[PDB]
């Protein structure tokens, strides 16, 4: 389908070159797409929805969604359970919220986990061109998004806000993130089965 080609495009075309020279994600120019799955949940896709009108009505009758990818060792609860901000802490440049990307190649940094962990489980290989890997590629309610540069470790939402937006700056992130603070702002549309390509 055209649905799933339109998802395969936003997969390759937003890699870019990382400034890590692949130490988290792998070494790769492009992926090889294996399936584009469509994530039916409807108890999810009633909470997603029911906190998108909310949002909408608190920034001018717009709920400001993006799709944006997400790279975790957890895709399975997510798609299931869904987008828990009880498993999000302290620790990231904007703090316990959950993470997105525009760009699918720094989704793909976290899918082994914090700075690609030990890589895949079968070769411990964070550059591994045999494992299959998976990304989602999410509906995300920024609502009011809250514009930042440096690093500024929130519990929440900043006051009157729904979502944090880091932008590139010079010392300094090299790519955008967004950042939500209540699982209930994403919904996994897509589950994507991939691999990283050797150039
Ligand atoms: O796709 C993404 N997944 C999560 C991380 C992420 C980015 O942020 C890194 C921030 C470190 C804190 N994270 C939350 C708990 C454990 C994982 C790391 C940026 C853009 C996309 C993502
Ligand atoms: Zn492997």
């Amino acid at each position: 389908d055209k649905e799933f080609q339109s998802v395969e495009e936003e997969m390759q075309s937003t890699v870019r070159e990382h400034r890590d020279g692949g130490h988290a994600g792998g070494i790769f120019n492009r992926y090889n797409i294996l399936k584009i799955q469509k994530v039916c949940n409807k108890k999810l896709w009633e909470r997603y929805t029911h906190r998108r009108k909310e949002v909408s009505e608190e920034n001018h009758n717009h709920a400001n969604e993006r799709m944006l990818f997400h790279g975790s060792p957890f895709v399975n609860a997510i798609i299931h359970k869904g987008f828990d901000e009880r498993h999000a802490y302290i620790g990231g440049m904007f703090g316990a919220g959950i993470y997105f990307a525009e760009n699918s190649s720094k989704s793909n940094q976290y899918v082994y986990g914090i700075g690609g962990g030990t890589g895949c489980p079968v070769h411990k290989d964070r550059s591994c061109y045999i494992c299959h890997r998976q990304l989602l590629f999410c509906r995300v309610t920024l609502g009011k998004s809250f514009l930042q540069f440096s690093a500024m470790k929130m519990a929440h939402s900043p006051p009157g806000h729904h979502s944090v937006t880091g932008r590139p700056s010079v010392n300094g992130l090299a790519l955008a993130e967004y950042v939500i603070y209540r699982g209930e702002q994403a919904y996994p549309e897509y589950l994507i089965t991939y691999q990283i390509m050797r150039p």
